[PDB]
């Protein structure tokens, strides 16, 4: 176990109590860096380790398609974590005021959480820091390499970044151990009912169509740590060797679809990327899924950690700034409302195309997903107008939403973050420019329109 994946974010006085991992961002029972260290070190105290797990009440901010793929998911993992003797705790509410009154209830002698650069994980943390008096460590089992490991600032370009993250693979790509069952079972409701009322509240919001039936549609991706596993080993027989050639095709379903097993971290990265490595196929075609699922991916997480503003405009590049702020008068071709762009009613089918995928499936194509929101860019009142309402549809409609990959995906498109200056445009600048003719000329733009009516 490599000390450099785990942190100290508080000191204090250990208790004689169970080692807490507060669970959030890797929701995993196999290959979990979190909780493997958290075993461990309950293990050199002569104590258990116990799982506790916060729904929070921001699962309103976002649908049912999000709180059902995430519940399902944890209903799945208490039977897993259970079979390991180690029991799964669900308190409903805050964690600053759950996590501190669940470490005092149960007299928690060390508090173990995972790693997210996001902005609302960095608040929960402060409120549980300022209410326990017990040792408090987090641990990057989201990354193969650690974030603050990898690069110890903010990588402009990933041609910076690569090298770095590939130099230091030898040493943190590695085979998991496996978790330890606790020695005997040791000393607040079902799940069951909170996905009751959690969806009973969210039905008002729902995506609906004119005729009252609903958009999304749940049969596309199984959730839970088994199918998860079942979706790596599909990419990696059948879809892995034509990944190289038709990961820009949306007509053509040859992705690996792991993202949003990858969000809530039902599968880690570092047991797909090993299955990756050792899998005979395409030279170019591991290449390419190495450097999305490797550097895009843990870039995302750079771009969070080592920027506080990630989601606003003054973290774009000074040449991006400059090229927009010069063309914030520019008389825009046309400009539509969030509820235009929500429902799909913009002038380009393409664009329309890509939202009805968003809304039906929760998961819209890579490719598609840069085209969707440059256009937002090219269709709004401002750059900082394009950035509220491509993270407000993103963070909605997407799966794998909410997501440091959805902020550092919308920055590269609308403020050109781990881009570079091309041709200067009107509105848009020197951002990099996407036109439909140009989606015609890579893809069969009509057959993807007419998939998604
Ligand atoms: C506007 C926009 C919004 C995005 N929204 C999200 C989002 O909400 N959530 C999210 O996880 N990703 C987002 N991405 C990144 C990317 O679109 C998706 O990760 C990808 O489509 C996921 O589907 P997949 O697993 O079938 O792709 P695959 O090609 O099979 O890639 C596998 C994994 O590599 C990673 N990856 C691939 N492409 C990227 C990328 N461009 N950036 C970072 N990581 C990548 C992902 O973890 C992905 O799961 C967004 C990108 C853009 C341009």
């Amino acid at each position: 176990m490599n000390p450099k994946r785990i942190r100290a974010l508080k000191s204090g006085k250990q208790g004689d109590g169970p080692v807490v991992y507060w669970m959030s961002r890797d929701q995993r029972a196999e290959d979990n860096w979190a909780l493997l260290f958290s075993r461990a070190i309950a293990k050199e105290a002569n104590v258990p380790v116990v799982v506790v797990f916060c729904l929070t009440d921001e699962f309103l901010e976002a649908g049912i398609r999000q709180y059902e793929f995430m519940l399902k998911g944890l209903q799945e993992l208490e039977v897993s974590l259970s079979r390991k003797k180690i029991p799964s705790f669900f308190l409903r509410g805050d964690p600053g005021e759950k996590i501190s009154r669940f470490v005092k209830d149960y007299n928690a002698g060390t508090l173990v959480t995972d790693f997210s650069p996001l902005r609302i994980k960095n608040q929960w943390i402060e409120k549980v820091i300022s209410g326990i008096s017990i040792p408090f460590f987090e641990v990057d089992a989201h990354n193969v390499v650690p974030c603050w490991e990898a690069s110890q600032k903010h990588e402009y370009a990933a041609h910076t970044f690569r090298p770095k993250l590939y130099a230091l693979l030898p040493e943190f790509l590695e085979e998991f151990p496996e978790l330890e069952p606790n020695s005997v079972t040791p000393e607040v409701e079902t799940l069951s009912d909170v996905l009751e009322t959690g969806v009973k509240a969210l039905l008002p919001e729902r995506a609906l169509l004119k005729n009252k039936d609903p958009l999304f549609e749940p049969w596309h991706f199984e959730p839970g740590e088994k199918a998860a596993k079942k979706v790596m080993e599909s990419f990696i027989a059948d879809r892995l060797d034509s990944y190289g050639a038709l990961r820009n095709d949306p007509t053509k379903n040859m992705l690996s679809n792991l993202s949003p097993y990858l969000h809530f971290g039902q599968i880690s990265s570092q047991r797909v990327v090993l299955e990756v490595e050792k899998a005979e196929s395409n030279p170019g075609s591991k290449k390419a899924f190495l450097d999305e699922i490797l550097i895009w991916k843990e870039i995302s997480d750079n771009f969070c950690y080592y920027n506080p503003g990630y989601d606003g405009f003054e973290s774009f590049p000074s040449w991006a700034k400059e090229s927009l702020n010069a063309h914030r008068n520019d008389v825009r071709s046309h400009i539509y409302t969030l509820e235009e762009f929500e429902a799909g009613k913009t002038h380009d089918p393409l664009w329309n195309a890509s939202q009805m995928e968003l809304l039906s499936t929760g998961k819209m194509h890579g490719y598609t997903r840069m085209y969707w929101a440059k256009k937002i860019l090219e269709w709004s009142e401002s750059p900082e107008k394009a950035l509220e309402i491509a993270i407000c549809l993103n963070d909605r409609y997407e799966l794998d939403g909410r997501d440091p990959n959805g902020y550092a995906g919308i920055a590269w498109s609308i403020g050109g973050v781990h881009d570079r200056a091309w041709g200067e445009r009107e509105v848009t600048g020197k951002i990099r420019y996407m036109s439909y003719e140009g989606c015609k000329r890579k893809f069969d733009v009509k057959l993807y329109i007419e998939k998604y009516s």
